[PDB]
């Protein structure tokens, strides 16, 4: 066709959501997407739905159930005689969910009147977007507003190049039709920890090599310390400050050479996952004179409203600054669709939660204790273990703790941090608190259901100021 | 000893908490409790901890895991060859938690400086409490304030009198060393539903006889309809409007005679649980001239601050008006202790959440739809199924829905109702919403982590006003 109010490039969380919101606001919207899926046709949903968020979660769940049936069922008096996992079958279920969701956002699109275009899209000058279709047929849409949501891709690293299915990335890790007897991960970050956990739960001997001396440096020190202790005890041999120098694939194995503190070591995995990072994709996206700028690291340059250097053009999700997380991309999506339609939506970057779906699950929102100490903030902190949780004890899951940090001067809750059962939900409660300004005492005065895990949020807010009923 | 600032009668949730708060507030406090536990010595914690909240939660978890292992493990490619449950060992694990919690609050008490007294306590005139010790030895404490937390107990009913281990109550049901082949529950309310689920999950054939025509009449109609559907499908033969006329224990079985709409039927269970209700215990609690009043139903009469008819005497939890829920008791416990120390603590009775721990879990806070319709409130409502949940799909748990109700005029969220995975924490996020006054749009403009069950709360809030991203 020729004219549209919004032309969205990318159909991941930032893009499909932005497209769906602008459509609901009444903008004639078209979205361009080229990912040829898993059954030959284009798949909407991007990284999160295809190779990200939904597949890694589904594997983490099935591997966990497997783990519980083998390690934690006897305390309930449940003896499963010889339980096994069929990794193909597992992976199929994952495939399936992906298939069904992919389909779901297509119907969502049609239901909302979104004109989908299959092909690579590129922003030319004067906001025309050249949709190089799939079959070579090229086309030029004229757009009143352009929303770029091209996304991000794995960092490739020289010492470990993706060689076949031996040195593989996020995606390949999600695809093993069998358990690597020994497995190495380079990067002890969210994706490393999670892909690590999956295969380790099913019998893989995992070593996670990570170049930095600090485990999880964005999580709170206390949660970090706790996380690491738990995960190593869970089976992941995490080696900090180990720098990879070389790979050598040979006889269906690869040998990583690395220097940690006592120099060079070499270890031989059957599979090696490079989970070092992700980088914005700006590949054939911008014509030489589009007007759009990039910063030094490859991110498209945007302000706080995701407006680019050219008016009418906005950039969101993993190609622009911010935390590379699904819900940041969709909310930017919405901020941007909302603004195009005329509402002055603002996006609160201080409250994006972070969750790591390990079991126990790490999650957090707000500032970390150390940020606050380095910022010279005197804070009161309350903690509450899941071990004093009656609900946790019925549940037989008592690892972890909640931690609330509050300004010592005002009693404003500054950050809520938890590792343990339902961390995501418990921090979400704190985020809702925080969004409206809770103090520890405000959280304290509320009625939390008994028995529930939410109560550990309760007790630790109480604890910020001395009065936790069930501890001191 | 002789003089105390607070003397607390009963060490349930209301009692022990109030005792611990008073102690922290600086009052010389003593608490009296007579429940001879499971190992011969007195057990602190009350109904909730000894035959209530924790024991029923722990069987519900062990029975659930057995059920998952037998019915929903294969879709993950897990095959447990022949899984069995050792009911003895199951029950023992429960026994254990209780033991460990019982002991926990004793240390909590000692840690706080709480003088425990073992024996029956009776409030004489002029606030002196007569501790009839355990060994006949009577004693009189003189109390500046007295907090009565005597609790509640199973309603007994004539046509089904507790006969041996055949017609049993909440407590005996939590004690079965084996699965009743066929099992009847009289009462299709929280404790009925939960004890039913436990034995049904492990093979019991359950019939739940309930005299009213309305299932879960306090729960929102939609959730009730949904709940019922799910629970019958889960195996509980719930028969509404059926009135029990007679029991007849014979050859280790009992035959209940009942009239529903097509008259009399008789059904023969191996075990019968009477879970018709609970009533306040005021037994030899009040000396004829204490000054303390009872209403018509047995409840001690109190106002909004739990002040009785005689100044300096307060009543809390199941002996007074309100919902018979452990968190209602504990918070009254704290309100009361807080006020005796000089703070004007108020208790919000509008926000007490309700949770039924079936799987899926029902839970709610705020007004139901029909309350609001009968009150002539025009409300917008938003719903969001767990089937559109990515996280729920990964989890393989998609039954259920969320429901937010909002005033149509102001957009204030009036009630959050959910049946499904994590209902409790989802409503606890709503409750925090509600305590600070969220409108649906305020819930909507917040960043909820992706993928999480919490998101279903986010979506249905959106949906209250038209814009739910992942549905219409
Ligand atoms: C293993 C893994 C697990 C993850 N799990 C989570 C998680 O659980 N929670 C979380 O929040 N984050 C998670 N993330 C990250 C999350 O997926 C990303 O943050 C998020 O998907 C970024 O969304 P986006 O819309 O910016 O980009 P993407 O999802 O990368 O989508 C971009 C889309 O644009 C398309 N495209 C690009 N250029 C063009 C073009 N020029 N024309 C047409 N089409 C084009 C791409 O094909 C793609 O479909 C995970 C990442 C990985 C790899
Ligand atoms: C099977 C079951 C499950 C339940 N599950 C939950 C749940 O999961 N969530 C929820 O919120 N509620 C639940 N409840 C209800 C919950 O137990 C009650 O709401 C709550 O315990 C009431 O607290 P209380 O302190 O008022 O009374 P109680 O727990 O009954 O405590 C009263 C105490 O006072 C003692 N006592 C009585 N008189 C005297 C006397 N004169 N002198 C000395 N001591 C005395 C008694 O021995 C007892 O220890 C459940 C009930 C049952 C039966």
């Amino acid at each position: 066709s020729q004219k549209f109010d919004v032309v969205v490039i990318g159909a991941g969380p930032g893009g499909y959501v932005a497209a769906i919101r602008a459509a609901q606001l009444g903008l004639k919207t078209a979205c361009i997407e080229k990912y040829i899926g898993k059954e030959g046709k284009v798949a909407l949903g991007g990284t999160c739905l295809n190779v990200g968020c939904i597949p890694s979660k589904a594997l983490l769940d099935s591997s966990y159930k497997y783990h519980e049936a083998k390690e934690a069922f006897k305390v309930h008096g449940i003896e499963a005689k010889g339980v096994t996992i069929d990794v193909p079958a597992m992976v199929a279920r994952k495939a399936n969910i992906v298939k069904n969701l992919t389909g779901g956002i297509a119907t969502l699109f049609k239901a909302n009147g979104v004109t989908s275009f299959e092909g690579h899209g590129k922003l030319l000058a004067n906001k025309q977007v050249e949709v190089t279709g799939l079959d070579g047929k090229t086309q030029v849409l004229e757009a009143e507003n352009v929303i770029i949501a091209s996304g991000s891709r794995p960092v490739e690293i020289p010492p470990a190049p993706l060689s076949d299915d031996i040195i593989v990335d996020s995606t390949g890790a999600l695809e093993f039709q069998a358990v690597p007897k020994k497995l190495g991960v380079i990067g002890a970050g969210v994706i490393g920890l999670e892909l690590g956990s999956v295969w380790a739960r099913l019998g893989a001997e995992v070593t996670v090599l990570e170049a930095l001396d600090k485990f999880l440096p964005a999580a709170d020190e206390q949660i970090a310390k706790e996380a690491l202790k738990v995960l190593t005890k869970q089976g992941l041999n995490i080696r900090l400050g180990a720098r990879v120098t070389a790979s050598e694939v040979k006889k269906k194995q690869v040998t990583v050479t690395f220097t940690d503190a006592n120099g060079e070591q070499k270890e031989t995995f059957d599979k090696l996952i490079v989970a070092v990072g992700r980088r914005p994709v700006t590949t054939d996206l911008l014509a030489a004179d589009s007007g759009v700028t990039l910063d030094e690291r490859g991110f498209i340059y945007v302000d706080d409203h995701c407006k680019t250097s050219v008016p009418g053009v906005f950039a969101i999700g993993d190609v622009v600054r911010g935390a590379m997380l699904a819900h940041k991309a969709s909310e930017e999506g919405v901020m941007v669709a909302e603004r195009i339609a005329g509402h002055k939506a603002q996006m609160n970057y201080d409250l994006i939660p972070s969750v790591i779906y390990t079991h126990p699950e790490i999650a957090w929102v707000g500032k970390t204790e150390q940020t606050l100490k380095a910022e010279g903030v005197e804070v009161n902190v309350g903690t509450f273990p899941f071990a004093a949780s009656g609900r946790a004890m019925a549940a037989n899951d008592t690892t972890g703790l909640v931690k609330v940090i509050a300004d010592a001067k005002t009693d404003r809750v500054l950050g809520v941090h938890v590792i343990g059962p339902s961390a995501a939900e418990l921090v979400q409660q704190g985020a809702i608190g925080m969004e409206f300004g809770t103090s520890a005492e405000d959280l304290g005065m509320m009625v939390f259901s008994h028995p529930t895990l939410s109560e550990a949020l309760h007790e630790a807010a109480l604890a910020v100021n001395g009065h936790a009923i069930h501890i001191a």
